[PDB]
Order: structure tokens, then sequence, then C-alpha cells
């Protein structure tokens, strides 16, 4: 499985695609590594595991037009069977997602008083929005930091969003008329259940 | 100046021209940094730089032809006054060298035809105009590596002024000859 990772910081999350890859868990490779941000600490992660990097910045690109077209150039060079976001802070063009929707893949710190956990989604419109395959969700106890409940949430995104791509691994997921499709059933917006 | 520089290693050349340009002495910028080696050291000065990173890899193509098109795509997509070399080890194409033609610049180890030099690149036996040698003193005792220290150092110091004079618009090159100030420069560069 050709796994094309964007990412515009920690790379915490693209870590743990990367181990379940070396571990075999998802039977795929991540074959490059795309920031849009020239510091992010996850390139670094990448270059140790050596994984090839691009960089692209904005400022480098006189329309945000430019700025996808060449972007969507490297991408598809590694010729990507999903492209996960696994931390992109960038506002998507139809273009982008089109070219992508259907491998294209993101996850939230949040679901789609109050409760906490993550949800991981197909792309499929420029506002990030798409069918749920998996929601997760973090308790909070009675007195943790904001910090705790952080890492709380942090973890869950290691466990799940790794497996929500094994399923694309294998095959079991497909996103066709704008719904999420998990071994031939449907899935309800709340995801797999 | 907008500079792009190229490597596959450890990149203190790189560093220096990083620092060069944050202080001033060579007017211009590192745009973007490409390397061949994805565990390239370099690749992570660059990033506390906060210079963009790019890597291209051999396996990742099918052909030279391939890999050629795409790296001097990617590089000239940063418009490169100076595409710099330092230590790109790579067997460079025909096309890319007469692309970047005069003013791609690149460091050697010995003097031409121990020290450095700093010359342009081109399409010539010898191997293109040199710019500036610099050679390192050695004695015996020296061994291999000090006197491989010795010369590192003396990169440092060297590369950045020819960058920086580059970039300043003095250092020129034209009929396979390195001018400097309007004025031919000779064989062993500005001694």
């Amino acid at each position: 499985m050709n796994i094309v990772v964007l990412i515009s910081g920690n790379g915490s999350n693209l870590q743990a695609i990367i181990d379940a890859c070396k571990t075999n868990k998802i039977k795929g490779t991540v074959r490059a590594v795309f920031s849009n941000k020239a510091d992010a600490f996850g390139l670094e992660r990448a270059r140790q595991a050596g994984i090839a990097t691009h960089t692209l910045i904005a400022s480098a690109f006189d329309s945000r037009e430019a700025y996808d077209r060449e972007l969507i150039h490297e991408i598809d060079m590694y010729a990507p069977d999903v492209v996960v976001l696994a931390g992109f802070m960038r506002i998507l063009s139809p273009a982008f997602v089109s070219h992508y929707a259907g491998r294209l893949l993101n996850i939230h710190p949040s679901l789609l008083d109050e409760e906490h956990g993550t949800s991981v989604h197909f792309v499929t419109d420029e506002l990030d929005g798409g069918p749920v395959i998996l929601q997760a969700k973090v308790p909070v106890f009675a007195g943790d930091s904001e910090d705790d409940i952080t890492a709380r949430v942090q973890t869950q995104e290691h466990a799940i969003y790794p497996l929500v791509i094994s399923w694309f691994a294998d095959g079991r997921l497909k996103m066709h008329e704008n719904a999420a499709w998990l071994d031939g059933q449907r899935l309800p917006p709340q995801g797999y259940a």
C-alpha cells in the first residue's frame, strides 16, 4: 500500500503509522511525507526512518492553485494508494480533495459538559467533511489537566488512525456514494460500532 | 539572490552558508536545500534554519532522465540565482550541468588540476573555471584526519566568500573563464 502522509508539526501520529507499517499491521509503506511547515519535527522522524520528505511552503508560490498543482504533482510521483492527513493545518481546495477523494483520510481530536475522543474520516469536500469510519471516546476524570486530556486523546489517535488505515490496507474499507463502507456494510454517520 | 544548495551528507558547508546569509555576508537567501540522501544530517540543519527541504531518490524514479527532469523541476520552482553544490555526490548529467550553467558552482577537496577549490562547473574537460583555491599546510605527524579537519575549515572560510562574491554580482563566468570585477581571473583562481 503506498501511503503518503501530509503533516504540519510533531509527527507523533505519522510515527504510529510508520511503526504499524514496520510491524506489518498496516500492510503498506510510507513513501514520502510532505510538510508545509519547514521546522516540523515530524520531518525529523521521517528522516530518522529514511523516508523521503518534501516541504512546500505557501510563500514560495503565488496562488494557492499553484501551490496545490505542485503538491498534487509531487505526491502523485510516489503513486499513493492512500493519502493520510496526520495534522496538516491547511485549507484544502476543491481540486486537491477531488483528486484524492476516496483515498484521502484525516483525523480529528474530536468526535462529530463536553466529551472527548477522536474521529477518523474520509475527506469528501473542501470544508473537511465526509464519512466517519470510526469515532472513539476518551474519558475525563475528576481533576485531570488539559494536558492529561490531551494525552489520552493523543494516545487514542495512535490507537485508531493506524487501524483504519489497516482496514483500507486489506481492502475492507471503501467509500462510495459519499458513505464509508467497511466489509460491504454501509456504516451510520457515527462510524463502525 | 535566491540560493539553492544540493547536499548528500552533514552539510557543514551548508551550515556555513546558512550563517553567512543570516549575518549579511552573503546578500541572499537559502531558499531550499535538496538532497539525494534521506538520512542526510544536513537536512536536519536546514530544519533548524527554517529552510525547506526536498529528498529526491534514485529508486523512486525509473531512469536518470526521470530523476534529473524532476530535480531540475523542483530546483527551478524556487527560481535559483545560484545552485550551490556542497557535497552533492551524484554524477551530474549533461543537461543538469547545461541547465544551471553559469550559476552552478561546486567545491572540491583538491587544488585543480592538500587544499580546496571552488570552481564554476561546466562541459569542459578540466572541470570548469577555478575561482579560489586554499591550501592547508601539512606537516608530518599530521594524520590524514587533522589534514581533513584543517581543510574542512578552510572550505568554510572560502566558499561563503565565493558565493558572497557571486551574490553581490562581481563574480561572473563567460568563455569558460571566471571573471572578477570585469577582469579575467586566472587558472588557480584568485590567488
